[PDB]
């Protein structure tokens, strides 16, 4: 174990043992220094041009911390293609992890010479906190995931929080940390450092389109044998009088029949088509934007809660933010035009839950008389009912895998927004630090600290492995179901191929629901 | 604590004379819809018939 | 409804179908000699109180 | 009590990756005109970030 | 145990064990080099405007030494909170010491190119005195103490003592050492030094305030069986008589009843104010002050022994010369303002002390005779009485820990006057240098000793823990006490975190004495 | 049955503390005619947790 020897072996693989999956993957990374080794309090309030809803208050800190909440950090597309053809789901089961090869470099600027070399002696500090102890930051899909394409190295990013606040300013309440308070071990050149982690027991993933409906669930040859009103007024004529009239149910009035299941829940959003001239002429982003409010602010339900995009036939409308959107390859941060982004499409779950766009249903409001009309009315956001039934918005390739359940007291069917995993204990956050060294000191004494360092930075090797529970499908469908294919014409470049710049890309967004299944 | 769940229905008597004079079987019942289907409601959620 | 005020008297709104709140008791529909005895519960992800 | 708060999760340092809708019309003048318009939710517009 | 191979880790937590506690904490250092590895003496005479109490006569030596003399150094504030809010007394128990991962570089300084490099050969020495055979120097309240906040890279000390003078010269008694004649282990890049030590049994430390008065010890409901002196001369009008009148002590009379103690000791000091309307106008800062004669010389008493600090009401008040300041952040070092400096109050021993600024009591002058009419005195500083009782001054977060009890014959109640514990045997001095190392000698011979050296410094981190012993109170009390808290309301940053532009600070002094205790 | 906190916040959080000026009676203490009172209510919720 000496300056002389290698720290560790290039892994990145993958296996299949007929329900288990083993992935392994290893990358590049790069580590700056920030913020000159100081911790910095920021805050942002509503001096200025800022509204209530964008105030702040939190720290930023020298360290960094990596992430990898990402499924295109762990799967090529043709191992994402082989597991969302011939499985109905998975879920993941433990995972390892390893630092190695580490080079710590200092560099030295004077007069346009910026010379880098070697520095044998400086170290680094890495630590993870089992036990949950800091502001938990993964989950809320941030940039800086390891790259899709292996052969880039990556940068590390920063890291930082946030607390209560009031305005640009803080309360009695809030919380600061000290990073440093923590055991860790330092590592000089030569070193290395790993750990394993286990995943608790949660449901599998839903990775399949069901081949039925609620509605249509009876038998389309056996009238029912339960009654439902059917007439209440005579038709002899004009002469017209009040009766009572009943009917069974039968495969000619399928609407009317009984049944025994609800939908699930529903919270209305906005509809706007992508043809542009379908759209009123105003900017409603914000003013009609689906919001819930909270603490005297007004947040954006986003994405909302997972229900059906579009009814059929009906491609080109969407709701207004209830989908996720991601950007293709080289796009402009601000303002970007429709051309350059990437929408997803949620149809699959239609057969259970309501379109985005559309009310519930329509429920009573007085009590009718003889001299009294009956009076309706549309409910557009319907709260939990027993009996209800519904479905998980589906997961991506390049979307997130999993974010920590709130430790709270109460809560209701935690399962993350953004699709995934929930769960009490996720895998522990990893923080690193290049530790600091000082220029030459006075050759007097003085009280005061110090503030001038020699400016480095370090770089290594990253390794991460999960594996992968799998269930088998066992269908007995007769003709052919759906699969995930290629285009088959030629073209100018290949998808999901290198350009001839040497730029990775991705041409179009992977769903998971690909198979069928029985409802 | 608090009462079980609700879905309103509307209210119809079993005497006759006693009715609206309109056919408002369809137009007035309690639907959900789904997928650009309106499905009636039945026997919607345990509620009570009628009070005393 | 709003928030009154020296110069705002209070409103009021029905309910006309509330979804569950914590806290909430209820009952299931009761059952009939001449009258269905168990349904399969669909197979999905998610699901809330699953009675007929 | 929690020393922190629901829609105050996030890093303020990282933008996200995901875009939300955040223009319709244009604003080159009095001659608006609909379009489409989407951003990164970040540290300035913290309140339209998504959330979970 | 090689260049490229780590020597320790960063251990920096606390841990609590019912009645013990566990503190540990890692900074990192820099050491210069001084004086160009010379012994120098040094002296202040009566020459210039000097005067006869600022002599001295002393060296400075290359050394440097280490100092953790101060709470602050082991306690986050959340961890001084959890002890001084629940226990009744600790007491300090063991501590081990590290230094590890050293570096050594040098420095080359052509034409404003300053460049530093690695310098894997050169070594550093470090050794301690058990023996206590060397000038003892902490316990003097000096500053380079470690960072209250771990985060901040720290400058070592530089090593020195006096010894008996007659102005600027020195007599026969004059004593001179030289650190290289003591055993030391040498270090390169790639060891570590350690070694553990024992605290004595010592009392512990009276954290917690008297629920009870001494004059107040008595019954409310049954006078006394007692009798005292009352009455004298008769009262029948203008043709008075003497006479004798006896009566018991009661409820109505509580300064008369007998009782069975006396208040601690007392040595006046003079009183001033904070409003500045209220004192006089003359500069009586050193004219005023409390002093102690001694050799020719006229020392300050400083802080003077542990009296109350102000009665009831009259917190404006406060001693000229017997209580702690502390300053701010930032603070001048001459002539600073009010403003930037924090005060402490000890009026929480008044039920038992006398307070510093009033006499202790009145005391007989003459002998009254039928012709003579009786004469008092004010005593204004009284020893020791048999049945005497007092307290010791409080501790505080950012103040000392311990301080050796000289070696002599006789003392009594050996109590460190800054507060802390009073310690035959304490942990011993640490010392430090950078060996020397010489440019090219010349190539002939000559018999000069050579003072051409290369320009050095080290760097590397260090770490202690000590064990506490604690004391679980047992009170009984109904009613709720007094507990440390924060401010409840908005505020523009935080206490005790960090600045906008990355400065710690602390806001207010914090006591110890908070629970309470009946007498 | 207890479950004992495990933070490792640094800057202190609030407790319950009484007041400190003097008073005409003690709280939470007894008449002058012998009578028990209790001042303010007393919630639960004062120490601090990360979500």
């Amino acid at each position: 174990d000496g300056v002389g020897s290698s720290s560790g072996n290039w892994h990145c693989d993958s296996t299949w043992l007929g329900d288990r999956v083993i992935t392994t993957s290893t990358r590049t990374w790069a580590l700056p220094t920030y913020n000159n080794h100081l911790y910095k309090q920021i805050s942002n309030g509503t001096s200025g041009g800022a509204t209530n809803d964008n105030t702040y208050f939190g720290y930023s800190t020298p360290w960094g911390y990596f992430d990898f909440n990402r499924f295109h950090c762990h799967f090529s597309p043709r191992d994402w293609q082989r597991l969302i053809n011939n499985n109905w789901g998975f879920r993941p089961k433990r995972l390892s992890f390893k630092l190695f090869n580490i080079q710590v470099k200092e560099v030295t600027q004077n007069e346009g010479t910026k010379t880098i070399a070697n520095n044998l002696t400086s170290t680094i500090q890495v630590f993870t906190d089992s036990e949950y102890q800091l502001p938990y930051v993964l989950g809320s899909a941030h940039q800086g995931c390891l790259p899709p394409f292996p052969a880039d190295v990556f940068m590390i990013p920063q890291y930082g929080y946030l607390t209560l606040n009031n305005g640009s300013q803080a309360v009695g309440r809030s919380s600061f940390y000290c990073l440093e308070y923590f055991p860790s071990q330092m590592l000089r050149t030569g070193n290395n450092f790993q750990f394993t982690y286990t995943f608790e027991d949660v449901p599998f993933h839903s990775s399949y389109a069901h081949s039925q409906s609620l509605d249509r669930l009876m038998n389309p040859l056996i009238d029912q044998y339960l009654y439902y009103l059917s007439r209440t007024q005579t038709t002899g004529g004009t002469a017209n009088t009040q009766t009572l009239g009943f009917s069974q149910g039968g495969p000619n009035t399928m609407a009317n029949q009984a049944k025994n299941w609800l939908p699930g829940p529903c919270y209305r959003q906005q509809r706007v088509s992508t043809t542009t001239g379908q759209n009123n002429n105003s900017n409603f982003a914000w003013t009609a934007g689906t919001k819930y409010h909270l603490n005297g602010r007004n947040s954006l339900a986003n994405p909302g809660i997972a229900m059906a995009t579009h009814k059929d036939d009906e491609e080109r409308f969407f709701p207004s933010n209830g989908i996720l959107i991601f950007g293709k390859q080289n796009a402009a941060r601000d303002n970007a035009d429709y051309s350059d982004v990437m929408l997803t499409s949620e149809e699959e779950i239609k057969t259970t839950n309501p379109v985005a766009t559309e009310e519930y249903g329509i429920v009573a409001d007085n009590l009718q008389q003889q001299n009294t009309a009956p009076q309706i009315g549309t409910v557009n956001s319907q709260g939990a009912l027993p009996g209800m039934v519904w479905q998980n918005r589906d997961v991506y390739l390049q979307g997130p895998i999993w974010a920590k359940i709130p430790h709270t007291d109460g809560n209701f069917h935690p399962s993350p927004l953004m699709g995934g995993f929930g769960l009490k204990h996720p895998p522990p956050q990893i923080l690193i630090k290049n530790t600091p060294v000082p220029a030459d000191p006075p050759t007097t004494f003085n009280q005061s600290k110090l503030n001038s360092f020699i400016t480095q930075y370090s770089t290594g090797q990253v390794s991460v492995e999960i594996e992968w529970e799998l269930q088998k499908e066992n269908s007995k469908r007769w003709n052919p179901e759906i699969q995930y294919t290629s285009n088959y014409y030629k073209s100018t470049s290949v998808d999901f191929a290198v350009n001839t710049e040497g730029v990775y890309s991705e041409p179009r967004p992977i769903g998971t629901r690909y198979l069928t299944r029985n409802l």
